C-alpha cells in the first residue's frame, strides 16, 4: 500500500546459516588465498599476520552483504515514514524486497569479487574476472544443490539470474532489486580510499535517487560505523577543501575560467588551461544545484576515530584484530553484527534528552594523600615495622594513620583505588605472616591475619570476595576494625591501626565492585490479531522516525526463550533490552521516566497453536 511494508520474517545477515556458509565457502577456496595476478597483488601485513586481499576481501564482502541488509531496512523505514521512493520498472522500490530475495542477493554478494586475480582495472580483465566470479558462484550452487535450490533459491532459472548479475555484462542488466543492491553494495564501500566529497556527493545522489535524504544520511553515518567495526580507515569531509573537484562520472574536471563563472556546464579531460584554473571542491559543494540538495554541504566530518589520537589510531589500524577480520568469517560477522545491532540503539539515545545525571564531589587532597600511601605500603611492605612505618624519609606513627581515618571518607580512597593494590594484599600478608592480631574480647587468644589469608587464598575477583568474607564473619576481626574507625580503648598494636586502615578502604572498595541486572528479557502476551495488527502499525511508525543522523539534526517476564516460546506458547514476546540496567520466571518494573522503545518487529510463524507469533524487541532508555 501506500506505507504497508510487510512483517520481516528474523532473516538478517549474521544469523543465517546459509550465507554464512556461502561466505566460508568463498573464503576457504577464493578470497583469502593470495591473488595469482600481478597488479598490486602482494600481501598485506597487520599486526605481523597476513591479509592476501586488502581491497576486494573478506571484510569487504561482508560489508557489502551487511550493506544490502542495511538498505533494505533504511528504505522500509523510508516507505513507512511516508516518503515516496525510486521505482524499479516493476513498479516496485527497494522496500519491496522480501528476505527470499535478499537472501539470495547476499548468497550472490558473497561471490562478487571472489573470481579475482589481481587488482587489475582495466575493462577486458573486469569482464575476465567477474566471468570467474559467476564460475565459482555457478559451482558452489551446483555442489550443493540438495539444499539450495528448492529451498533459497527456485529453479535453474533463479540461479542462472543471479549469475548473470555476478557477470555483470552491460546488455544483461535488469533494473532489478538484485542488480541494484549489487551494485550499490559494492560501489558505495570505495568511501575508504579516495577527493572524498566529490565522491560522497555522487554515490550520496545515487543512493537519494532510491531511499531519500535520511536513509541515506542514514545508510553512510552507519557505513562509518562498518568501518571503524572492521578496523577499517573511516574519511573525513571538509566541505572548505580547496583541492580541484573531480567529477567522478568521467574523471573529469570543472574549469573556472578570466571570469569568475564555469563553463557552459561542460566539463574537461586532459585540457590545457590560460593563466584559468581547475574548480576546487569547496566551489563545486557551495554551488545552486548541490548546497541545495546534498547533505553535508557547509558541514564537516572529522577523520577517524573521536575517542583517540592519530598513533592510537595507527596501531587500531595495524592490529591482528584487521587480520581476523579479513581472515575469519565468525569474528568478521560477529564485528559487524555487534555494530550493527548498537546503530539501532544509539539514535534513539541520542534523540531525547539525556537524562541528568548523578553528581558526585571530586576526593579531597587528604584523601588523595591516603590514597597514595596505602597504595605504596602494600607494594612495598618493607617499610612496615614494630611502631611505626617509615617511607619516602618520614616516620609515620600510629596519630597519624588515626587522623587519617578521622579526616578521610574511606570510601572515596578507596575509589582511588586500584586492582593491583588488591592483589598486593597478598604481598602484604606475606610480609605479615607472624603479625599477631587481637580482638575486642580480653581473653581471646591472638590471630595471624597474614598466615589466615595467604592460607585460605590460593588461586582474582574472589579475592575481593573473601576479603568482604573476613570482615562480614570473623568477629576477632571486624571487632577491632569497627574499634579502630571509631576512637576505642584498647591495648593498640600499631600493626592492628595500619591494617585497619589498609583494609577498609580495600574492603569498601571490594563492595562496590561486587555489588553490581539482566541484558536481556522476555514477556510473554496472548493477544489477539486486532491488537498486534495495532502494535505493528504502531512500533513500524516509531522505529521508522529515528534514523541515524550524519549531517542533519506488571511481571510475566523470564530469561529463558523456551520457557516463552515452548512452555507458554505465546502469541507475542516483549524482548526487553536492557544494557544501561534501567529495569528494575522472574518480574520487572519500569521507572516513571523510564521507557521501552521499540527497535525490531520479527515473525515466526511456529506456536503450537498453529498462528504466527511476532517478537517485538524493544530498549530501556531513560528520558523525561
Amino acid at each position: 500500500q501506500d506505507k504497508s511494508v510487510p512483517v520481516w520474517n528474523g532473516f538478517s545477515l549474521y544469523t543465517d546459516d546459509t550465507v554464512k556458509a556461502a561466505a566460508q565457502y568463498a573464503y576457504d577456496n577464493y578470497l583469502g588465498k593470495p591473488y595469482t595476478g600481478s597488479v598490486e597483488s602482494a600481501p598485506a601485513n597487520f599486526g605481523g599476520r597476513m591479509v592476501y586481499r586488502q581491497h576486494h576481501g573478506l571484510s569487504h564482502t561482508l560489508r557489502t552483504m551487511a550493506y544490502a541488509e542495511l538498505i533494505v531496512e533504511e528504505a522500509r523505514k523510508a516507505k513507512l515514514r511516508g516518503e515516496t521512493l525510486g521505482k524499479f520498472k516493476d513498479g516496485r522500490t527497494i522496500a519491496d524486497v522480501t528476505p527470499q530475495e535478499l537472501k539470495k542477493i547476499m548468497i550472490a554478494q558473497a561471490f562478487f569479487v571472489a573470481g579475482r586475480d589481481d587488482e587489475a582495472s582495466d575493462a577486458k580483465n573486469y569482464q575476465k574476472y567477474h566471468e570467474q566470479s559467476r564460475d565459482a558462484f555457478l559451482k558452489y550452487v551446483k555442489d550443493n544443490e540438495s539444499t539450495l535450490i528448492p529451498d533459497v533459491f527456485k529453479d535453474q532459472e533463479d540461479v542462472n539470474f543471479y549469475a548473470r548479475v555476478i557477470e555483470d555484462k552491460s546488455h544483461d542488466w535488469e533494473s532489478t532489486p538484485a542488480h541494484v543492491l549489487i551494485n550499490q553494495g559494492h560501489m558505495v564501500d570505495l568511501v575508504r580510499v579516495k577527493p572524498p566529497e566529490s565522491f560522497l556527493q555522487r554515490y550520496f545522489s545515487s543512493m537519494q535517487r532510491w531511499i531519500g535524504s535520511q536513509a541515506t544520511e542514514a545508510v553512510f553515518g552507519i557505513q562509518r560505523q562498518f568501518f571503524h567495526a572492521t578496523y577499517e580507515v573511516v574519511a573525513g569531509f571538509d566541505s572548505d577543501n580547496k583541492e580541484p573537484h573531480l567529477v567522478v562520472s568521467g574523471l573529469g574536471r570543472y574549469v573556472i575560467g578570466a571570469p569568475k563563472k564555469g563553463q557552459k556546464e561542460g566539463d574537461l579531460k586532459v585540457f590545457p588551461q590560460t593563466y584559468e584554473r581547475l574548480m576546487r571542491v569547496d566551489e563545486f559543494l557551495k554551488l545552486p544545484e548541490i548546497q541545495n540538495t546534498f547533505p553535508g554541504s557547509g558541514k564537516h566530518l572529522q577523520g577517524g576515530m573521536p575517542g583517540m589520537n592519530e598513533m592510537d589510531y595507527w596501531n587500531r589500524l595495524n592490529s591482528l584484530n584487521r587480520a581476523r577480520c579479513e581472515n575469519d568469517v565468525d569474528f568478521c560477522l560477529k564485528q559487524l553484527q555487534t555494530a550493527h545491532d548498537k546503530a539501532k540503539i544509539e539514535p534513539i539515545k541520542q534523540a531525547f534528552q539525556s537524562s541528568k545525571g548523578k553528581e558526585r564531589r571530586q576526593p579531597n587532597v587528604d584523601e588523595i594523600a591516603a590514597a597514595r600511601i596505602i597504595q605504596q605500603i602494600l607494594a612495598n611492605p618493607d617499610c612496615i615495622h614494630d611502631d611505626h612505618v617509615l617511607i619516602n624519609g618520614q616516620k609515620l606513627e600510629q596519630q597519624f594513620f588515626r587522623d587519617l581515618l578521622a579526616k578521610c571518607e574511606m570510601a572515596v580512597v578507596g575509589s582511588l583505588l586500584n586492582d593491583t593494590d588488591i592483589g598486593n594484599i597478598d604481598t602484604l600478608m606475606r610480609h605479615e605472616k607472624d603479625t599477631e592480631f587481637h580482638s575486642t574480647n580480653p581473653e581471646a587468644v591472638p590471630v595471624k591475619i597474614g598466615e589466615y589469608w595467604i592460607n585460605d587464598q590460593r588461586i582474582i575477583t574472589q579475592k575481593k570476595h573473601d576479603l568482604i568474607f573476613l570482615m562480614q564473619n570473623d568477629a576477632w576481626y571486624f571487632s577491632r576494625v569497627n574499634a579502630i574507625a571509631q576512637n576505642r580503648d584498647k591495648g593498640s598494636t600499631f600493626k592492628e591501626v595500619l591494617i585497619t586502615t589498609l583494609m577498609t578502604p580495600l574492603t569498601s572498595k571490594a563492595l562496590v565492585d561486587t555489588s553490581q541486572p539482566p541484558t536481556r528479557l522476555f514477556r510473554g502476551l496472548n493477544l489477539s490479531e486486532e491488537f498486534t495488527k495495532g502494535l505493528i502499525d504502531q512500533a513500524n511508525a516509531m522505529i521508522a522516525n529515528t534514523t541515524e543522523r550524519l549531517f542533519t539534526d506488571n511481571a510475566s517476564t523470564t530469561t529463558e526463550i523456551k520457557l516463552v516460546k515452548e512452555t507458554w506458547d505465546s502469541n507475542v514476546i516483549f524482548e526487553m533490552l536492557d544494557p544501561d540496567g534501567l529495569l528494575h520466571e522472574f518480574s520487572v518494573y519500569l521507572p516513571e521516566d523510564v521507557a521501552l522503545v521499540p527497535v525490531k518487529v520479527t515473525l515466526d510463524g511456529k506456536t503450537q497453536k498453529g498462528e504466527n507469533r511476532y517478537v517485538f524487541t524493544f530498549v530501556a532508555v531513560k528520558s523525561p
